[PDB]
């Protein structure tokens, strides 16, 4: 039969990816914190001193980071957040050490409207921040899958228009392409995925089987082309 | 020293709840820090709120006061936009501690933006948590870069003295009304500032004299941290 070590490279092949890890599905430790813990490794092993690291928010970004904090003071990473939102990047950067460099969007995730995110985006303080994230060397981000800051039914009518998974905010559909009708899109402050897809080595943190469709939509758009999952995530993919 | 003395005449003079005076005698703002710290130390209950400005001497003070922030659970609130200015500050503590941020910038690029940015629910909800703070703790800028050195000297010209949180008063410690980068900052203005009730300023340097005493007269403050020969030059002011 099969195991993590084949699932790798058969992620690989298929998706065209320049990394991945796939950790094992049940162990004597909870998957997001394991997801973490291996992202972590990746992300030391990819990272070379003074290079920029772009981060996204969620669970699975900020357990990462956590585990990171020792190699990004003493490696000297600097990082920069992908998104609006501020407060969302507190868990995982209070763990740093005073001295590391961290540049954060200063404006919320998500704006009232879309003529408010325009001119927030082209704001200086905000626009320079976008900048030097889309210039980042490497990317780790979460996926969410349709499987705070949207309401139950925006959430409903964004499944009904096809989404399936979202990163950063950005919903695409089954097959790796932005969902072109739905309003929130124009009113996030962050880097929109085709942005994003600027940073070289852009790495995906996220398992539960139930993200399976969303993971792989994720690979078929190019919005990351590294994945850390787990076992049964990894399994469900290759199935997708 | 005379740093009692001054304490009690600072004290008597402007009407205020808390005064330290802190020895002349080189290491003036680290030693101010030290200062303001303290004196939160014994105002701070624990579970309370502190709502803080930005600049060397509150992210000084923030430095010193970490673990007392820890162990009472130190709520803290940033009374400005501006994010990054307060990091400096808040990196010296650890995960576990509740920071409550503006997500905005600073400074708008004009009054639209800036009202339009304050009514963002995100924004505003800290708004209300800053002015509701238990204490306070702020720098004094004195006329003696979020702002251009052309608008500097207009706004020395108008007659302002100093500032706290980019809001700038005259000498009897009225707000400049005719400035426009009032109405284009994301925080708290200092009417609202006043809500806090016991609102504590550190700051230091003979040239900052006059600012210090117009934020007193103007009631932006009502408790000081400073040194020996600051005390001395606001006495005489």
């Amino acid at each position: 039969f099969e195991g993590c070590l084949e699932y790798e490279t058969q992620l690989r092949r298929q998706f065209s990816l320049q990394h991945v890890r796939v950790i094992p599905g049940l162990a004597d430790a909870d998957v997001g914190g394991r997801l973490g813990i291996g992202a972590a490794h990746m992300l030391m092993s990819l990272l070379q001193p003074q290079q920029m690291l772009a981060i996204g928010f969620g669970e699975a970004t900020m357990n990462t980071l956590q585990r990171l904090s020792g190699f990004i003071s003493s490696q000297q990473i600097r990082l920069v957040t992908l998104s609006g939102g501020v407060g969302s990047y507190m868990t995982g950067i209070g763990q740093l050490n005073a001295a590391c460099s961290v540049n954060i969007i200063p404006a919320p995730l998500r704006a009232s409207s879309a003529d408010i995110a325009r001119t927030l985006k082209n704001e200086n303080c905000v626009k320079d921040v976008l900048l030097a994230a889309q210039a980042a060397d490497v990317a780790i981000v979460g996926i969410g899958a349709v499987s705070g800051y949207i309401s139950q039914g925006e959430q409903l009518m964004i499944g009904r228009k096809g989404a399936v998974g979202d990163i950063l905010g950005y919903f695409f559909d089954a097959k790796g392409d932005v969902v072109t009708n739905i309003k929130i899109h124009n009113e996030l402050i962050g880097l929109p995925l085709s942005a994003l897809k600027t940073i070289p080595v852009r790495v995906g943190v996220a398992g539960g089987e139930n993200k399976a469709e969303a993971i792989a939509a994720a690979m078929k758009g190019g919005y990351i082309n590294a994945l850390v999952t787990d076992q049964d995530t990894a399994a469900a993919i290759l199935r997708s």
